[PDB]
C-alpha cells in the first residue's frame, strides 16, 4: 500500500525534525542562501578562531594561543564533542524507525555502532558547501580554506568530507528525503556481528520502497535518482574508512597524559 | 517506453553472450554436479595440483615446483593470465555498450581503468561456490581451502572474493541480469579523472533504467533486488582496495614476481 510508505515517509520526517536541531532547510538558508536577519561569525584565519571562541558559544575551552596546546588539536577535538552529540541525536532517531526497538538489543547497538559515522557525514554535508561548513549550531562558519591550513595531519581531515558533500549536495535532497535515506543506512543488514539479520533486512526493504516513492514524487524530473543516492553509500563507506585511517595517525601523535583519563574515556571511537 | 529498455537489455545480453565464453549458466551447470557431459577435475592439494597439468590444458610445470616457482607462484602467474583475458573481454563488451565508444577517448580509457576489476570479481562469483572456484574455462575446480592454505601472502588473495561471492550469488542473479549490471558498473561517472561526466551519466542513467525493469520482470518476487544489487557495488569497491594492498605487498616480498603490463597500467595508488 502506497499509503503505508507515504505514512512512513512522513513519520520518519517528523522524527528527523524533532531529533535534529539544525536541518538542511535551515543550514541552507544560513549558507550560500541569503536570509539577511542574522549572519554567522566567519572563521577564516588563526585570528577569526581566536577572536571567535570567547565570543561564540563553544564547549571545550576558551581562546588562548601562546605556547599552550595547538589550534588544530582544539579544533579536531571540537569535532569529537559534536559528533558525540550527534551520536545521541541519531540514536534517538533510529528509535522511531518502525521495528528498530523490537530487534535484539545487541543488534540495535551493532546497527548503531556502525551506522553513526556514515549518518554523520551524510548530514554534515547538509551544513557544507564548496567553501566551508556551518559551525556551532550554525552560529559560525569555519571556511574550507582555514581547515586546509591546519596542521599536517588535521589539514587533510575534512577535505574528503568536502568533496563528498559537494557531489552529494548536487543530488539536491531535502530533509524529507534524507530522513528515509538515514533510516536505510541504520537498518543495514551487513554490519559485522549482527545476530538476526532477517528482521533488519525486512525493515530496510520496507525503508527502501519508501525512499523510492518519496524520491519519485518529490523529484519527478530527477531521473533514476533512487539509484544514484544508493550509489553515494559507497562513498560514505570510503569516507568512513579513510577516516579511521587518519585517526590512527592522530593516535600516533597525542597520547600519554595523566589528565585525559576521564576525557579520553568519554571519547571511544564513535 | 518499456520496449526501448527491453530492447537495450536484449542487446546487452546478446553481446554478453558474445564476449564471455564462460557464462554463469555454463558455470552453474558444471558446478551443480549432475550434468556429467563434462565434469571438472578438482584441485584440493599438491597431489591434485600435480595431476592438474594432466587432463587440463596447461603450459606450466607439472612435477615439483620448489626449485622452479612454488605452487603459489604457479597459481597466481596463471591467475594474472586470466585477468588480462578478462580485461580484454570486458574491453570488448564495453565497446558494445550503446554510447561508450562515442565518449571522449580519455573517458573510455578511464571508465575501463576503474571498472575492469569491479566486473572481474562480479563475474568471478559466477564461477564460485562456498567450497571453491572453477578454473580453465570450467575444466577445473580449485578448492577454497587449498587456496587459503597458500604461502603467507598469497594465501589471502582469494578468501575475500569467496566471501563476496557467497553473499552476491545469494541474489541468484543470471547472465542477462549481470549483463545490464556490468554495463552500469562501467558507465560510472565518479571515476577519478573523467573529463565529461554528463554524457557518461546520461548513459548510465539509461542503463540503470534498463537494469531496473529487467530485475522486475525477471525477479518479480525478489523485493528490492535492484537496490540490494546496487549496494553490492560498495562491497566490490573495498575488495579492489584489499587487493591493491596485498598486491603492493607482493611486489616487495617477491622481487621476482612480474605483474603484467595491461594490469600495471590499470593499477595505481591512492
Ligand atoms: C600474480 C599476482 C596477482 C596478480 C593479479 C591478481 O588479481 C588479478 C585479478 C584476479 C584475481 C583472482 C582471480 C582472477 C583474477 C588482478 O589484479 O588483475 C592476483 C595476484
Amino acid at each position: 500500500e502506497s499509503a503505508d510508505l507515504r505514512a512512513l515517509a512522513k513519520h520518519l520526517y517528523d522524527s528527523y525534525i524533532k531529533s535534529f536541531p539544525l536541518t538542511k532547510a535551515k543550514a541552507r538558508a544560513i549558507l550560500t542562501g541569503k536570509t539577511t536577519d542574522k549572519s554567522p561569525f566567519v572563521i577564516y584565519d588563526m585570528n577569526s578562531l581566536m577572536m571567535g571562541e570567547d565570543k561564540i558559544k563553544f564547549k571545550h575551552i576558551t581562546p588562548l594561543q601562546e605556547q599552550s596546546k595547538e589550534v588544530a588539536i582544539r579544533i579536531f577535538q571540537g569535532c569529537q564533542f559534536r559528533s558525540v552529540e550527534a551520536v545521541q541525536e541519531i540514536t534517538e532517531y533510529a528509535k522511531s524507525i518502525p521495528g528498530f526497538v523490537n530487534l535484539d538489543l545487541n543488534d540495535q547497538v551493532t546497527l548503531l555502532k556502525y551506522g553513526v559515522h556514515e549518518i554523520i557525514y551524510t548530514m554534515l554535508a547538509s551544513l557544507m558547501n564548496k567553501d566551508g561548513v556551518l559551525i556551532s549550531e550554525g552560529q559560525g562558519f569555519m571556511t574550507r580554506e582555514f581547515l586546509k591550513s591546519l596542521r599536517k595531519p588535521f589539514g587533510d581531515f575534512m577535505e574528503p568530507k568536502f568533496e563528498f558533500a559537494v557531489k552529494f549536495n548536487a543530488l539536491e535532497l531535502d530533509d524529507s528525503d534524507l530522513a528515509i535515506f538515514i533510516a536505510v543506512i541504520i537498518l543495514s543488514g551487513d554490519r559485522p556481528g549482527l545476530l538476526n539479520v532477517k528482521p533488519i533486512e525486512d525493515i530496510q526493504d520496507n525503508l527502501l520502497q519508501a525512499l523510492e516513492l518519496q524520491l519519485k514524487l518529490n523529484h519527478p524530473e530527477s531521473s533514476q535518482l533512487f539509484a544514484k543516492l544508493l550509489q553515494k553509500m559507497t562513498d560514505l563507506r570510503q569516507i568512513v574508512t579513510e577516516h579511521v585511517q587518519l585517526l590512527q595517525v592522530i593516535k600516533k601523535t597525542e597520547t600519554d597524559m595523566s589528565l585525559h583519563p576521564l576525557l579520553q574515556e568519554i571519547y571511544k571511537d564513535l
